[PDB]
């Protein structure tokens, strides 16, 4: 360390958009319109995702249904995991149980609870887990607060014996305009999170966060993948189709010296 | 800390265009015409610049009288310090000498005959100094062997009285296509120096040598900057011309909470 990696894995990209917070999603989902989402899918792998994040949004749907109907229409058209992304466990486990390959689980809190749901369904399904940094009593503040979180993540997960290449840390970034204190916390809580065991916890973000409701979102986007990416995060739940984005991580994964550099290392980012 | 910074000043910008390596600036000097010297720096400080680095390039002229024309010509017709940039003591002095304001001085190795030389020198004219961590037997590759000549600077430093807040260390960035293996260690040393005492050392950067003679320069100047912001640095030599790269630091500044946010901060980061 601190700032030399340990390792030299690839940026993991989880393509943020099939997410029924968005409006053609939604109605696709309403209609059960299959295309929006197979279109969706097939251009995000296009741009170079490693997972897909899957999201119902709001519905007064049984979101279980809704759940294994996204995952199927998906993985119909593009050979990707999912990221299946809900907080609720019967939803996740219909997307487990259809998922073709390994998935991951978007996400655990640290409230007991939660954690003694879903880390076993995590092991039970060999997909890949998320676990937030927080709790009911909100989110931390302090990047030590939300280290302590942290923490508690690790023990339980490691508990159910889940690897720590599984799990993913997310210490939640929120907006910059009306949380910007919190940004810098989030950068020293992924620094401290890569120290906790041997192997490290991955660490991962809800990058578009940190701009939502922000004016001239894609340069606050990409400067703060940039600084993540510096202090250690492994994956990122973001806009895949924004070129400029991708670019900028590229570049910092050279700069990482995660993959020797060559002159097209732009094109060279998106195919591993 | 640890990436949370103890401080929340201006990030400093060095504008790195007046420099004989040039041919417009190395020409201006033979025929010693002034305007495109003046041209320079009206533009550089126009664009937000704190300082100016001054470098005579390659000469067969007397370094001396060409370095004291430039610090006057420059002063003449901007109200910024100079951050003269020669291995020439001499010349330097010279420059301090006709030097309006505190100026900065670029630098002294770690070699002991050149900081016995140069610290003195520093606090008699109450400039800031850079230090390099590089001494005869070259620029180490390691993090900790650059730590090392860092702290040496430090110790050198502080026996002259100079106060940590005047003392500009900088790890030496090299060009990704050559040397991408510094790039992450030069992080790293950036981080430990910001360790090193209280208050602690500034850091600083030439930072267009990590692009020098790459293609599409542009990105990885800025890439490199804002993991390099992330890492701890103070300041940087730059290409304050660059509105991509300045957008790209205001950012960076604001991600830190060192500026409080508002939507006009692109403009407020180039004014302070
Ligand atoms: N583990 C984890 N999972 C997450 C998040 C996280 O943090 N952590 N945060 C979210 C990440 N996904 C998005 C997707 C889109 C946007 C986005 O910004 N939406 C547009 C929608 C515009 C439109 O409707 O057209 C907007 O302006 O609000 C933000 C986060 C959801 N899942
Ligand atoms: N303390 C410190 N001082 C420094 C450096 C440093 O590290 N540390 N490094 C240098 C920083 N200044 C520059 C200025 C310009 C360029 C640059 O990249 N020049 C163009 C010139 C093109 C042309 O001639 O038109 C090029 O392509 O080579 C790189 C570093 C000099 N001073």
């Amino acid at each position: 360390g601190g700032l030399v990696p340990r390792g030299s894995h690839m940026f993991i990209m989880i393509g943020e958009r099939i997410n029924g917070m968005f409006k053609d999603i939604r109605e696709a989902i309403l209609n059960k319109d299959p295309r929006p989402i197979q279109e969706w899918a097939r251009r995000q792998a296009e741009k170079g995702a490693h997972y897909l994040d899957v999201n119902t949004g709001p519905t007064a749907d049984d979101p279980v249904r809704v759940m294994e109907w996204l995952v199927k229409t998906i993985q119909e058209v593009v050979d990707l995991p999912c990221c299946l992304d809900s907080t609720n466990p019967d939803a996740i486990e219909a997307g487990l149980k259809v998922h073709r390959g390994h998935a991951m689980i978007n996400s655990t809190s640290a409230d007991q609870w939660k954690m003694d749901i879903f880390f076993p369904m995590a092991k039970k399904y060999e997909a890949a887990i998320i676990g937030l940094t927080m709790n009911e009593k909100g989110v931390p503040k302090d990047a030590n607060d939300r280290s302590q979180l942290a923490m508690e993540l690790v023990a339980n997960a490691d508990a159910h014996g889940i690897p720590m290449t599984e799990l993913y840390i997310d210490p939640l970034i929120l907006p910059v305009n009306v949380a910007q204190e919190h940004a810098v916390e989030v950068l020293e809580t992924i620094r401290q999170i890569k120290l906790m065991a041997n192997p490290a916890p991955r660490t991962v973000l809800g990058l578009s966060n940190v701009s939502q409701k922000c004016p001239d979102r894609p340069l606050i986007n990409r400067t703060y993948l940039v600084m993540a990416m510096t202090a250690g995060l492994d994956a990122a739940i973001m806009d895949v189709d924004d070129d400029a984005l991708v670019d900028a991580a590229a570049t910092a994964h050279i700069l990482l010296n995660k993959e020797i550099y060559c002159d097209s290392y732009l094109k060279t980012f998106r195919q591993k």
